[PDB]
């Protein structure tokens, strides 16, 4: 309703007041009860699903603010991307990160590239070239004490309602304007990946899913606040499992907006959950990758926030852009070899356009105290979207 106010998207919602429901969040109904159809419906609910996560538990994503420049500079295989982001008051901000380039001639559209979180904890194959991205820079991320400190807030205020997850966005979102505008950066930039590890892998999914740039998400690790849900960590924690929680995260750190903290001894009534934030992946790819070895990652509710959130995949008929794999036996940002093909898979397919196969989506159901039941959590059919 009321396009001609807000665009093809209509009104979409922001809140439910009135919402309670113990289980997931129906990702093909609208908060005001159409249900999805097409796959132009995907696009208007994903929007709908950022303003609800940004409103319950992630805070306000600013848009592209109205400077950005960047100048680049290489020495032997590194380069330096020092970019500038300044709003219309003047305030503005500076930040560099770094890229490592395969040597050599790069392919005719540019290097494929990752962004990594820190450097992220993943093998990154010899053909794309690794962007470390200093997210803790641009939010810091020690303990409740780092709230409002980082990059970030000394251009938007140290008040800013953004979580320190949302400002990583933020930033992603800045460096891709930086490369877009950088040609002798070398980088394809129709090709970008993005990946982290534990707390930044939760970084990466929330990248992934805001930043549409991103062809292809890679989340290693990222437990409770990444591709674990709310309401299925809850279940654990109630039955024994030793998990981080909605109740614990809020207060170990500043992953989430202060408004969160409203919510999570009253998660029912939150209009969305994790599944419907790694859907709004799609249609672009993604595969994440948990541990069974830490129940603090919440084993099962990964398993079963990511078998949630590939329904959305399996309506818009892609299911094979959304791979999840889950074992254990290996230490925790450890990468297992036993991994690299499935890793390499998506990495080939969605970075390097090879005809690699990517249907993967495998548990070794290790939960400890509790099973996954999907009736007991998923209540809608999956549509064939049009
Ligand atoms: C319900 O909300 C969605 C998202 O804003 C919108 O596309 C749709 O038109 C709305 N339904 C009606 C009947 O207005």
């Amino acid at each position: 309703e009321a396009e001609a106010e807000f665009g093809a998207c209509g009104a979409i919602a922001s809140t439910v007041p009135n919402y309670n429901n113990a289980k997931l969040p129906d990702p093909f109904t609208f908060a005001n009860g159409t249900a999805l159809r097409t796959k132009a419906d995907w696009s208007c609910r994903r929007a709908e699903i950022s303003a609800l996560i940004q409103n319950y538990e992630a805070g306000t994503l600013p848009p592209k603010p109205p400077v950005v420049t960047a100048s680049f500079s290489k020495s032997g295989n590194t380069g330096t991307l020092a970019i500038t982001a300044g709003l219309s008051n003047s305030q503005t901000i500076k930040f560099s990160p770094t890229i490592s380039y395969p040597s050599g001639t790069p392919p005719a559209n540019g290097w494929p590239l990752i962004i990594a979180y820190e450097g992220g904890s993943i093998p990154i194959p010899a053909g794309v070239a690794t962007l470390t991205y200093s997210n803790s820079d641009m939010a810091q991320q020690n303990s409740a004490s780092s709230r409002g400190q980082g990059l970030f807030y000394q251009l938007y205020g140290s008040t800013h309602s953004a979580s320190a997850m949302t400002a990583w966005v933020w930033g992603v979102s800045r460096i891709i304007d930086a490369l877009e505008m950088t040609p002798t950066a070398q980088i394809n930039t129709q090709r970008i990946g993005v990946t982290g590890c534990a707390r930044d892998g939760k970084g990466a999914l929330m990248a992934g899913a805001f930043e549409e740039r991103i062809a292809l998400t890679i989340p290693q690790e990222s437990g409770s606040g990444g591709d674990a849900c709310w309401r299925l960590s809850k279940y654990e924690i109630d039955n024994g499992n030793q998990v981080q929680d909605a109740v614990e995260i809020v207060g170990e750190n500043v992953w989430f907006s202060t408004n969160f903290n409203n919510y999570v001894q009253k998660l029912p009534t939150v209009p969305e959950d994790h599944h419907l934030l790694a859907a709004m992946v799609a249609p672009r790819a993604m595969i994440s990758f948990e541990n069974t070895d830490y129940l603090w990652l919440s084993p099962m509710s990964s398993f079963g926030c990511m078998t949630a959130a590939h329904t959305v995949w399996q309506g818009l008929g892609i299911a094979d852009s959304h791979g999840f794999a889950q074992v254990g036996g290996h230490a925790h940002c450890a990468w297992p070899s036993s991994l690299t093909p499935q890793l390499n898979a998506f990495i080939n397919r969605f970075l390097l356009d090879q005809s690699a196969t990517t249907n993967v989506f495998t548990t070794n159901n290790q939960f400890g105290k509790v099973q996954w039941n999907a009736a007991n959590w998923i209540t809608w059919t999956t549509p064939t979207l049009t």
